[PDB]
């Protein structure tokens, strides 16, 4: 009943046969079974993964299923690396499988598929809500998850009110510190020229982008991997390549460049992983729920302050130029500076096969959300930081370069456990409210929080000072503490 790590792939790719989606990803897997075995034969000689319990864990789809009416390469590395940590898979891609399965330990699933589960077994779906680890690609705000108080914000989300501990939704990069980070696997597949390759597949990308392209146009040539009226006819069309072709190509470009659309995806990381510099488009405004309407109807109000925020906060120069697009001459500045200079090829940790199969091994032998409150990360990784009038949680930690631990609130919430941390209440009250447990320092005042499940990082005071309960991170893991393995 133990588990036992494997190192052969052809259970998995029986598994994954079964439907037909998946035949992409059984091609992916093949193409990186090297370097999952490695990573993994890597984790048990680093870590002690011995005595791990053996989990019957759902992996349930609710995308795939037809009565969604609508990506994959995460739901690919998170099945991959539950299969290498040795654990019992049941994918389903159906409301058939998925009440045959419904002895079930974890639930990985999305939104779409937790309607589907909650109308599947009626009300004890909340006896298993506990193991539901939710994938969500852009987060979900607490503000959002709870029901009642997104009831009295006026937040109209399809997505949300789901009631959930906001820990249990997995994102697709580390922008919500409310949620876990799940994120996944940018596949390597592997002399360098004067070149520019544009991000964007689609011709309606490149919209206005024409005094943009054309500076860059000065300086290199460029290329792109396109499906016509908006491509300058100066740009050299590589058309639809290969992953692999893709990469040689890449190899051979010295910029890799945005056009501010699409948000957060994994082909920057693969740019900048093949020894490119990635041209980041800054937002000003940052963009949102509120004023892009891409993003109308998220469970979130986090703002992108770039096209690809995690390149420009986690990665950052020289690999990556996070610029205003309408600032000719700081484009200039940067397409030239790339020119001669000479970046090596980076990948962060936290984005390589050893660095998920850590972060995924420790969320299922650490992560419980069946027994109230969090016990993990453990309370010595608690670093307490008051936040500025107008700062959130995530700002102060992330600033301090820690991040906002939600599960450390529940210790920052009355007069005598404020003593510890260097904050006198002269005279505390209680509000239900994201933006408590606040601090007023011109005036000895506590307010502290009355709803426990409306603990958030996000979220900044006009007028007081948070506290905020921040935590080191392995370097290029920030989902793990130091002390989290
Ligand atoms: C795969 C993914 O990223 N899913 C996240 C989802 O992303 C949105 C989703 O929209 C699908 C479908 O949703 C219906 O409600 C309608 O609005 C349809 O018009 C829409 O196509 O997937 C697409 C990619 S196919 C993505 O572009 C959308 O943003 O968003 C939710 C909420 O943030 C997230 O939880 C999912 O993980």
């Amino acid at each position: 009943s133990l588990a036992e790590i494997r190192t052969d792939f052809n259970i998995l790719y029986s598994m994954m046969k079964k439907h037909e989606e998946f035949r992409w990803m059984r091609l992916r897997i093949r193409r990186m079974a090297d370097a999952w075995i490695q990573a993994i034969k890597s984790l048990a000689e680093k870590q002690n993964l011995e005595k791990r319990k053996r989990k019957k864990v759902l992996v349930h789809l609710g995308l795939l299923t037809k009565e969604s009416g609508f990506e994959l390469v995460q739901w690919s590395d998170l099945i991959t690396s539950l299969y290498l940590l040795g654990h019992d898979i049941r994918i389903s891609a159906s409301l058939a499988e998925l009440k045959e399965i419904m002895i079930v330990e974890l639930i990985y699933i999305d939104i779409v598929g937790l309607a589907q589960f909650k109308k599947t077994l009626g009300p004890s779906w909340v006896h298993y809500q506990c193991m539901l680890r939710v994938l969500d690609s852009f987060g979900t705000e607490p503000e959002f998850n709870h029901a009642n108080y997104a009831q009295s914000k006026g937040h109209k989300t399809p997505w949300g009110k789901w009631n959930l501990n906001p820990q249990q939704f997995y994102t697709m990069f580390p922008h919500t510190p409310d949620n876990s980070f799940l994120g996944f696997v940018v596949e390597q597949h592997l002399k360098r020229q004067n070149q520019s390759l544009v991000y964007g597949k689609v011709d309606s990308f490149w919209k206005n982008k024409k005094i943009y392209l054309d500076i860059i146009h000065t300086y290199m040539e460029v290329h792109a991997t396109v499906y016509t009226k908006n491509i300058p006819s100066y740009v050299k069309n590589h058309g639809i390549l290969s992953g692999r072709d893709l990469q040689f190509l890449l190899r051979e470009t010295k910029l890799f460049v945005g056009l501010g659309f699409p948000y957060e995806g994994p082909a920057p990381l693969e740019a900048i992983a093949n020894g490119c510099a990635f041209l980041n488009p800054k937002f000003n405004p940052p963009k949102s729920s509120k004023n892009t309407d891409f993003f109308i109807g998220k469970p979130t109000l986090r703002e992108l302050t770039s096209q690809h925020p995690y390149a420009e906060v986690f990665i950052g120069r020289p690999h990556v130029w996070t610029v205003d697009l309408n600032n000719q001459e700081e484009v200039e500045d940067a397409v030239k500076a790339i020119l001669n200079q000479k970046i090596e090829p980076y990948m962060p940790y936290e984005f390589t096969c050893e660095g998920m199969l850590q972060r995924i091994n420790a969320f299922i032998e650490k992560q419980d959300f069946c027994h109230g409150q969090v016990m993990w990360p453990p309370l010595s990784a608690l670093q307490v930081k008051l936040a500025e009038p107008g700062q959130s949680c995530k700002q102060v930690c992330q600033e301090s370069q820690l991040i906002c631990e939600p599960s450390f609130f529940q210790h920052l919430n009355k007069d005598k456990d404020m003593l510890k941390y260097k904050v006198t209440c002269q005279s505390s009250e209680l509000a239900k409210d994201i933006l408590v447990p606040s601090f007023d320092p011109k005036n000895k005042h506590c307010v502290f929080q009355g709803d426990l499940l409306l603990f958030s990082c996000a979220g900044a005071h006009p007028r007081h000072q948070r506290v905020c309960p921040c935590r080191d991170f392995i370097k290029g893991q920030v989902a793990l503490c130091k002390d989290c393995l």
